[PDB]
Parts: structure tokens; sequence; C-alpha cells
């Protein structure tokens, strides 16, 4: 009664892969970055190219660190919409994409081979964004300490909006 698809996202606990994030608009700026998700609700999207920012997510709040500028912005977040959270509650729609809806934005992922391969919404400026994954790793061992803000130094302004 589960689909091959049903049954890794049932029994995901942590995901990691290359992505390709593009958003469509005037010309497409393409960021390219390395994912790393783990139960319960961890996120950690690390951007390399052209920018380098880091993206801590949890249940609670999201930390954006600009390393370029010394500074993270956190955001408490009142809806849960870390990518792991996404993933455990897509449901299985009749065209074979799996979808769900959170605080009126809908999240589409579709598969390849068998793993996550494209994540698609709208941001809240109605903006297509499409992330798409390479290397994807199902439930690698991913270590705690990597998903914890660790400044490390205290140049940093702490931004709060």
């Amino acid at each position: 009664t589960l689909s091959k698809e049903e049954e890794v996202l049932q029994n995901l606990q942590s995901f990691s892969a290359h992505f390709k994030q593009v958003l469509k608009n005037e010309k497409p700026l393409v960021y390219y970055g390395v994912l790393k998700a783990k139960a319960p609700n961890w996120a950690l999207w690390v951007y390399e190219k052209p920018l380098k920012k880091e993206i801590y997510m949890n249940d609670k709040e999201v930390v954006v660190y600009e390393p370029n500028l010394f500074q993270a912005t956190i955001t408490p977040l009142k809806d849960k919409t870390d990518f792991f959270t996404i993933l455990k509650q897509l449901k299985k729609q009749t065209d074979g994409s799996f979808k769900t809806t959170i605080n009126k934005t809908t999240y589409r992922l579709v598969f390849k081979d068998g793993k996550p391969f494209s994540l698609e919404f709208k941001d809240d400026m109605n903006n297509l964004v499409t992330i798409t994954f390479s290397q994807a790793e199902i439930n690698p061992k991913i270590p705690n300490e990597i998903f914890v803000f660790n400044p490390k130094d205290e140049n940093i302004d702490i931004v709060r909006q």
C-alpha cells in the first residue's frame, strides 16, 4: 500500500544533497550549495556560490548568517516549515508529484530514481522558487554539531527582524 517514494518519506530520518536554487524572474541568477536535514526538524542550507550564506533552521526559528557582512539575522517562525518537516508531510498527488500546504504556501516535491529530485514553491512575493538536488543521500549520518550555529568569533552583529 506504500509506493517506493512513499516508503522513502515514511522511513526518512536525514537527508543531504547538493542543490541548485533558481528564482524565476528577469534573468535567472542561480545559487548553488549543500543541504543537510535531519529529524526532528533540523535543516542547514550552505550557499557556496556566488554568495556565501548559511541558513540554520529548526521548528522555532531561522538564522541567516552572512559571513561577508559578519552579521546574522534571526527570525522566529510561526509555522513549522523546515525541509524535513515538509517532506514528512507530503502526500502523493494524481500526477505522481508530492504536495503539502503550510501557511498558504504549497510545496511540490518530485522524485527521480527513488530520491528527492526537486522542490518548488512560491515565495512571499509570489515568485517561483525551484530547488534541484544532486548527489542526494538518503539517511546519511550527519553529526549534530553541524547544525549548531557557532559564530564562531564575536564580531557578529545579531539582527532581529
